[PDB]
């Protein structure tokens, strides 16, 4: 009994999205390294590398799993998505057979083939999952998704000879061959399916805008009981001033905002590019590894222009943001590789509005008194010293922020690398749910058929028998939902932006043409859609 | 700078309300002394010392700006940490709201 | 055990409004007609009229029931709202006296006052509910709402003895004294409440806009297999045309639309005004009276111009159309009576988006073949009959149409008149939905207190004694509703248009100052809201 799956279902409590896809196993070659050594001259970092023959099936995002129209649904009417549970089935395997003749290339079914399948319960081989590669579902049912190889990075002794480093590999090198363990044998009429259950303790994240700005909550109506120092007079006089209600930059406050990078964001206009926005590393010029998105901020801001409420706002783009790439939509001929060094034109930027807990913002202590008087010229030293302008404003302990929203591209988990201490790991900066236990990488590879054996005679093995699997693949992923709970208003409260294109024309729709007639173009928003839809007060 | 102090309030005080003073001067409000009996003497330099050039970055960086200097403000959390958070004034708030927001970090202590 | 009761409360089934206003009872004199006369000259017809001493309190409005969030809610997630009930409490009733001196007005408790208030179960009084006459409780919580005096027109016999028509009253005249009837007085310390449900047979709103054009449903791929007489050729050849799938206007079609007046909006520019926009009436010059909305038709429609597509749309105005009058909020010394004959500026029109389940139209058969060549040149006279352009569309027995969608201001219901037969008349043309039992109209006076008596002196009676009542009206109505099944679709769907102010800020919020620090201006949308939100495939 193989049923096409599709179609979602809501309800109160649980979201049931289900798709199916016409699915396809390339004959993936044995298991090769691929070794690229590094250089300090560029970035270049050596990676030993591993490809395997295997290949598996990356499920990870938002975007596969709701339809536009379900995701739209899913913000009216709730609040607080988190996932449920992911199954998996394949199903409907049909391998067929490439003969390569003079006459030309015939395929045939081959009612002998077969693939092997296997999930990892047992996270034993390298968890490749959850960091935004490219590898997932057109969003166009009827884009066959070819299913993407499998490979790990695995590190030798890295160290540096010349201005090119290069890594030996006498430790630390690992070789998985997954054709040693338990997995299942299908073929032609075989189902395979796979049922998975994220954990409970996975947090509710909020699809809400938080109401009030951080630091201004309070009746505006009475004065502070409190008394800040605002700074010293008459020698020693140590003038105190209560602030009014109203006064909301200047009243003392119990929680502060989360961390922030305070990074420029198209304030610079200068044609240089960094390397790299944020690395920590410990070369001079010698070499850096990024963290780009090293803390929940916006990576994009929309911060409306003033020229008369101006209709193109300028979006500001941070230093160390990231933005999702435009994938091409059964598109042909258009791959231009000759681009190269993976320069991307209009991704999309995830861009938020500044609805924000507390206001973009980028000076931990900003102010012109003068001269500290502590360390007032400079130091021990001709530095000087404690400079107003600190980067990287600090996690404290009374602290309040809220990580970013879920992008309809956003990752929907990610493996909270296994390590002895974390903290807030379940939280990925990059995406929507650290797990401990994540989805099991499904590991699929066509059962491998060799070619004529030879008598001893050339010691050569006749390739395989060129082959490919198609078959459908069934993902179906559950979500905890909470119906939204309206704060309790009078107003109407103005619904998040629907999403616009570039084109004009509706969003997630085949265009009819664009300078073509060939094919349909399908058009996603000039902007990463944002899963935060109404206002709730904090 | 940045401490708190609590403004007296005019106790039956009738014809005092002054409010010719403005800007919200205070004069002579609770202050909240401690003793220094802290778990930790106050301190300010989060390294303080005197060698001379790091030997890193020493003279300057990529640049002319002369980095890593010793003196650096707001000493952050660590992972071994320990720490008291101020006592309780006889005039200190009972409770707070942490604000409604997907995390928090320490928020029971205001 | 009196409670303020107060909020919404959405389920999936049922939404249950619950609102607590202040209200006051004037005191309203005694019974006294008002007769006037009517004029051929100008368009006035007499009524005979009454006015009672009675007060009744009239909710009926969605505006009244439906917080205007609580209204953005009710679209957002729902569909279909029908009214299941209607509750009225009147409770905490205190009775002022109001004391004329040289001193001055002071008003004081009376611990005497009393209240009478009754309800028609039995419908034998004139129901003067919902005809859309303004007193309705003002949009803001704390606009005290003074409850309307009641009053019933009722007809002699008309005579035209000049060129003024006056009704002599020989017949037809009715007297109703409320005072006689069962009532319950009330007095500090009581609380009154009528419970009503409407009838189970009510039919079900859609708040959801047609998907597709009533004519343009099919297959574009096929062509059809009926051919349509497209007209006669080499005299009696009459040609026959197989139209294709693609032709949308050629396609016969199973299902007309609804009926229609095909009434100039904004295409007569002339200065010169229609006295009356729709009247059947069977004076040359001497009387009419009007149909206003007498079809279901947008009354006015957006039609988006096309001048590079600007901004502000051309709003075109259907002849009969309504629009709801914006009434005064809180605004003192705005009464600008000094206004006459009821000139309103800027009212909200209730401006469809041509959603419509039919693109708006005109012609009955507006075709240019020349002569029909049955009665061409005229018919059996100089009359030039069978003229192409037919006004008022008829309703023919395939039919099929939408009644007006809900406006935020739209009446709840309205009482079917009492005669033998009717039809359709569940959906009123003005509103919402016609009933033929409907909340009972609830009759409040304050128990009269005469003066002093004289010792059959000067048999002048004393005025009685001056006081008024203030009371908390509970009103409480609850919707049936069902939530919404999405139309199963890739796109997400834009959302009906969020309200807009002229004055740009929010709606539904009370903007600081409009040329004035006083008092809050509370702003209500250009245009009326409309509760049509997501399509639905038809």
């Amino acid at each position: 009994k193989a049923q096409w799956i599709g179609g979602t279902s809501f309800s109160d409590s649980v979201v049931i999205t289900s798709h199916t896809r016409t699915s396809m196993l390339a004959d993936r070659g044995g298991y090769v390294p691929v070794y690229k050594q590094g250089s300090h001259v560029d970035s270049s970092q050596p990676v030993m590398g591993m490809k395997t023959p295997y290949s598996y099936i990356d499920v990870n995002a938002l975007s596969a799993h709701f339809t536009p129209r379900d995701f739209q649904q899913l913000l009216d009417e709730y609040d607080e998505i988190k996932p449920k549970s992911l199954t998996i089935a394949i199903s409907a395997i049909v391998i067929k057979d490439v003969a390569t003749n003079q006459t030309g290339t015939t395929v045939s079914d081959s009612a002998s083939g077969g693939i092997t399948v296997f999930a990892d319960d047992s996270y034993d081989y390298p968890y490749v999952l959850g960091h935004n590669q490219d590898t997932l579902p057109g969003h166009l049912p009827g884009e066959n998704y070819v299913l993407p190889q499998y490979g790990y990075i695995t590190r030798g002794r890295e160290i540096d000879q010349q201005n090119s480093i290069v890594a030996i590999s006498d430790h630390k090198t690992e070789l998985f061959f997954l054709e040693h363990h338990d997995a299942e044998c299908l073929g032609t009429g075989d189902h395979w399916s796979h049922h998975y259950e994220f954990p409970d303790d996975l947090p509710w994240r909020k699809l809400s805008t938080p109401n009030q700005t951080l630091y201004a909550r309070h009746n505006p109506i009475p004065s502070s009981r409190l008394a800040i120092m605002t700074g010293v007079d008459n020698d020693g006089t140590a003038i105190w001033k209560r602030p009014e209600g109203m006064d909301v930059g200047r009243l003392p406050l119990n929680y502060v905002p989360g961390p922030a990078l305070m990074m420029p964001t198209d304030t610079q206009i200068r044609n240089t590019t960094f390397r790299d926005p944020v690395a920590i590393g410990n070369p001079a010029t010698s070499d850096r590894y990024s963290v780009a998105p090293l803390v929940h901020q916006p990576w994009s801001v929309r911060t409306e222009e003033w020229l008369a409420n101006k209709t193109d706002y300028a979006v500001h783009n941070y230093l160390g943001g990231v933005a999702y790439t435009r994938r091409k939509h059964e598109e042909s001929y258009d791959k231009h590789e000759e681009d190269r060094d993976g320069r991307v034109t209009n991704p999309s930027r995830v861009v938020q509005i500044d609805g924000d807990l507390a206001a973009p913002h980028v000076g931990h202590t900003f102010f012109v008194p003068g001269h500290t008087r502590v360390t007032s010229g400079g130091t021990d030293t001709v530095y000087s010293p404690k400079l107003y302008q600190e980067p990287v404003f600090p996690l404290f302990p009374g602290a309040v922020w809220n990580p970013n929203p879920l992008s309809y591209d956003c990752q929907i988990w990610t493996k909270i690398p296994n390590t002895e201490c974390h903290f807030f790991a379940q939280y990925p900066l990059l995406g929507g749910w650290g797990v401990l236990t994540p989805p099991p990488m499904i590991f699929v590879k066509l059962r491998s058929q060799p070619g004529p054996p030879s008598p001893g005679a050339h010691t050569v093995p006749q390739s395989n028998l060129n082959q490919y699997a198609i078959f459908h693949l069934h993902y179906s992923m559950q979500f905890l939902v909470k119906r939204r709970k309206r704060s309790r208003r009078h107003n109407p409260e103005k619904p998040a932006p629907f999403p616009t294109t570039d084109s004009g024309r509706m969003p997630f729709t085949l265009a009819n043409s664009l300078k073509d007639p060939n094919t349909p173009v399908y058009e996603v928003p000039s902007d990463q859609w944002i899963a935060r839809n109404y206002s709730h007060l904090l």
